[PDB]
């Protein structure tokens, strides 16, 4: 029989790399700061609403922002990245009732 | 061995999974959601993508809103106006299409 | 485990009748103040100008929206001519192309 | 379990609207032709590869050639139509073994 | 009742589906694709559909052709030049996708 | 009968060491003449940034290719470095954001 789709909402990842260093940065197109954070979001478009909630919740920056793959890239330091992927993760819940995931770092070194 | 195929057939659900307001969206976000600066966003999400043509005439017609990018692809509507524009074009359009195509509908949703 | 190769189903999702609108909703639908207006959605989206020609052919009604896309065909005439084309279009589809079908629906205020 | 896809290779249907006439005609923007003829296709770049087939097939001309949802719409002659929409469908069939339809047609009047 | 919803997760396989040379496109077919007429288009199809990007670059690399379009959303790659070049371009592009990234491969086709 | 709400899955496709590719095949990968490349692939594509992240810290490698969105990354280092970064990105995907795995494979001429 025919299988009826729409998409869900769901943040599949929300990740938090400190120190990506130089090589990284450049390659993905970002500053070398000092953390870089990663969202992946369903339906794409959710990166727009995402965006919003992350430059509001710290001194973060968008490194990028995809409405076709739902990703969301930002970055700053450490701590304030940290805080924009904690913020935005709890936010989409609360106003979307987003499937949630857990936040997830990798340290320096 | 190798996994099998098989062919499945499949169709879009009529469904706006997203209908949101952001309101005060600064300068850079607008410039990377790729609108200008304005008081508001709208966001919409369609399913099946295509709705997104009807969708971006509902909100023209329901407020003084102006089309940011509408995708039949994706099905995404990203409108812009003022805070109250949006939020009655948003509004209108989810409602729209409740009404007049029977569409399974969000809340209409605000940062 | 498998590959699901996907391919689009076809179907009818809509067929509606509104007998006797008056001016207030046809001018909100945007077709003449007619004795009925007739609503389909199908998918394949790109498939409505096949309802399109089975509604004309079937029935004095005329096309209020139709598209290259949208998989919406909204259609206007007197409320036999309305429920002829509705009927004959969602069997055409049916019968012709093996569409999944639904009811017919019908309002009157 | 995670469900691993890929598109199928099918043509959906492969329909000749014989005398759409002028209404219908100026709704999809097509000339208001002796036919249209209408072929969904999967993945949606087969849209450009029939569209080759068609129109070295027949007397035809491309109303529109849509990549993304794969439709193909057609139009000319009623006999033109029909033949390149048979021809699309076997070429596809014996050049790249795209699963088939059978062509349809909706007569005039 | 209203119809149970299940959250379903997909991956994309890894799979060239088309990889097509269209010779001697003609001119009313170039336009509609919206290409530069040339004495052949070739037409892929990846899957992941962001593989387009990766795809155009092996294509060239491969031969004198040109990039029509990449559509890293919808998985496709349009490209053109010479019937020589092209069909080099597409032979290379899959032949690489298979060696390098372990892609499923379909035929090489032509018009 | 169900409705499916779709969602991308994080699965690692290939992951896999090159030992020894020599001059000519590291020319036409396009990276340094090293003593190994590593080559994986992932979804969704935009996280190759992370296991880009994970292969730097693990071992004393460099990065040949990444983007922002294709799910492919390429390092390159001594066969020890590349195995290490290998082995240590696939286990952090796994452990650390719950991806699905697949074997290490491995080429040697
Ligand atoms: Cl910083
Ligand atoms: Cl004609």
């Amino acid at each position: 029989i025919i299988q009826e789709f729409v998409p869900g909402k769901q943040v599949t990842l929300a990740h938090l790399i400190a120190h990506p260093g130089e090589e990284l940065a450049k390659k993905i197109g970002v500053p070398d700061a000092g953390a870089i954070g990663i969202m992946t979001l369903t339906p794409g478009e959710t990166a727009m609403i995402a965006g919003d909630l992350a430059l509001k919740a710290a001194d973060v920056h968008i490194g990028f922002l995809d409405r076709f793959s739902g990703a969301l890239v930002i970055y700053g330091s450490v701590g304030a990245v940290e805080e924009a992927l904690s913020q935005t993760v709890s936010g989409l819940g609360r106003l979307l009732n987003y499937t949630l995931c857990e936040m997830t770092k990798s340290l320096e070194h």
